[PDB]
């Protein structure tokens, strides 16, 4: 069968969509988690010297969203066509945008302006999900950060009530509701 | 027949990669260049406030390299199986990254973020017998490294020095046909 290994830190952070698009698919992979520690002698044994690093049957493919883009293709949840692939694309090109700029002071306004883009995209679409009619890798993302955020912050979500909708959906969907009721509590 | 419309600044600038997948593909767009006044009352238009924006068939997609990746595919530029497009993602994302860490700038910053990730495209370069990044067929990012390289090499001759594949790789990338005319032909900017 194939074989997927993926490796990152003991922590949710850059590798968790990929574990969540596994969860959706109901795919077995191999969750390799390492220490700062253990991490930090193999660097030169990955592509860019950095976590997260996928091997589909010893290959490696490394970058957390090359790895989520390539999973999702796989598994279905990338879109239905190529424009909707490239939409999902955007959207969480978007997302990186925005974690980049935080970087009270700025966490807030970070989100304002993020949650504003994201709920454009939500409200153009009846289906509930980000870009078209089904689940998609950054609906996982986006949901993801969005619960994380709201956890720590709680008025994270006050004044957008489709994202806060999108997030709860997102987060019980069953395959990713179990997956978060049995993954490994970790700090990040 | 499909209408592609690139919107961006006048200048190379996160919108050139774009105009690049569209020049390999002999494939007409209009090339709107704003200037920031004109930018200003458009911004709330865009997506995520910002440019480039693709419209195709009037529909809009932002974002630099899911705009490439987009184009990439559908003209066959993205690799010639999942996993090589993958590849390809990685290694954009991994230029991303160099040009996040990157007179006293370029010995303080540009020199070592160089020295790692030319040191990563050599890796890449070396391990394929085809003189692309991935696979056997140009793709979107030997057109993005190409460039990156080129204008860097402009501004700092010594960039590529230690890195003559790399260097190799520019001249072939910059030299293909489609992309040379392109390059003879395309509006000189500072950016």
């Amino acid at each position: 069968m194939v074989h997927y290994k993926l490796t990152y830190f003991n922590g949710r952070g850059a590798g968790e969509c990929a574990r969540q698009v596994f969860a959706l698919a109901d795919q077995k992979y191999e969750d390799v988690r390492l220490t700062q520690e253990t991490f930090v002698p193999l660097k030169a044994t990955f592509p860019f010297g950095q976590v997260p690093v996928l091997e589909v049957d010893g290959q490696q493919l490394a970058q957390s969203q090359a790895i989520c883009r390539y999973l999702a293709k796989t598994f279905g949840f990338a879109g239905a066509t190529p424009f909707e692939s490239a939409l999902i694309d955007s959207l969480a090109d978007a997302y990186t945008d925005y974690r980049a700029e935080m970087k009270t002071d700025v966490l807030l306004p970070a989100r304002t302006k993020f949650l504003g883009f994201i709920t454009k995209f939500l409200k153009k679409n009846s289906s509930g999900f980000l870009v078209g009619d089904k689940i998609s890798w950054v609906d996982l993302l986006v949901a993801e950060h969005v619960a994380d955020m709201t956890n720590r912050v709680p008025e994270y979500i006050e004044g957008f009530p489709e994202v806060k909708a999108h997030m709860e959906r997102i987060q019980q969907t069953p395959r990713i509701k179990k997956w978060i009721e049995t993954r490994p509590e970790t700090p990040f």
